[PDB]
């Protein structure tokens, strides 16, 4: 019933990001929206001009996959996707004005994840964790720059 | 701000980049690794208790293990009482590599919390355990 401690960290940020997946599905998926797809739609809404391959770096997957989660999207009218004028083999993405419109509906969906995940969390917990991620969020890019 | 969802992918991220540097030669990934770690402390596991450990599908699952028996470090046998059941046993390869896979994982960690002190680090992994546990109720 109750997990075991001996579960490494990577272990259980597993298993909480599985949840977020399962969540985004049974939220979004008759929008036909994945956790992936959410993924690049954010990013690329944070960052207008993105380039495809920027986004592969950024989430270290290869470009068949990166390029299979956002032909969705595009299908799907949330982003455009244009060949970059200094080099045409490279991709600048852009969240459209129809994706712009279901950013809010995502957020929301975070929002409410989030909730439900801290729900035996009290008010200083929760915003310890978060401060804790951001610090460690920021190791993690230092480790990428390491090697 | 950047959605809590975000803050742990970019996190494990980290670690899934770690393990092809460190492992990639073994042509092992993160799946693999933890698959491989959890019949090793627990075997003759069955495979269904296996992906219920996981929370994670049946195809999955057996895909993961493919890889691993493909490359010797697993076995899988029929249940005695149920051949449509498979049992998980490391094989000796899979021992030999078993200690290289524990020190490149607490190597991930020990990167991860450089700048963290051991209280902060035990709260964090304290928490996470918390938030863990309730991402199963949901
Ligand atoms: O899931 C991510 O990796 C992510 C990254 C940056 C901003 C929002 C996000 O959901
Ligand atoms: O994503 C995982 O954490 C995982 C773990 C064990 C087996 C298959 C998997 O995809
Ligand atoms: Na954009
Ligand atoms: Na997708
Ligand atoms: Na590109
Ligand atoms: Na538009
Ligand atoms: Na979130
Ligand atoms: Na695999």
């Amino acid at each position: 019933s109750h997990m075991d401690r001996d579960i490494p960290l990577k272990g259980l940020l597993s298993i909480i990001l599985r949840s977020h997946r399962v969540f985004i599905g049974r939220e979004l998926g008759h929008l036909n929206l994945t956790d992936a797809q959410v993924a690049c739609l954010l990013r690329i809404h944070r960052e207008p001009g993105i380039k495809q391959d920027e986004l592969a770096t950024f989430f270290h997957v290869d470009k068949g996959t990166i390029a299979r989660t956002l032909r969705r999207l595009e299908e799907s009218g949330f982003i455009e996707r244009e060949q970059d004028p200094e080099n045409r083999r490279r991709y600048i993405l852009e969240v459209t004005r129809r994706g712009e419109e279901i950013i809010p509906l995502i957020l929301k969906v975070e929002e409410r994840w989030e909730d439900l995940l801290f729900r035996d969390f009290t008010e200083d917990e929760r915003k310890l964790f978060r401060k804790m991620c951001r610090r460690l969020a920021e190791e993690a890019v230092r480790m990428r720059g390491e090697w």
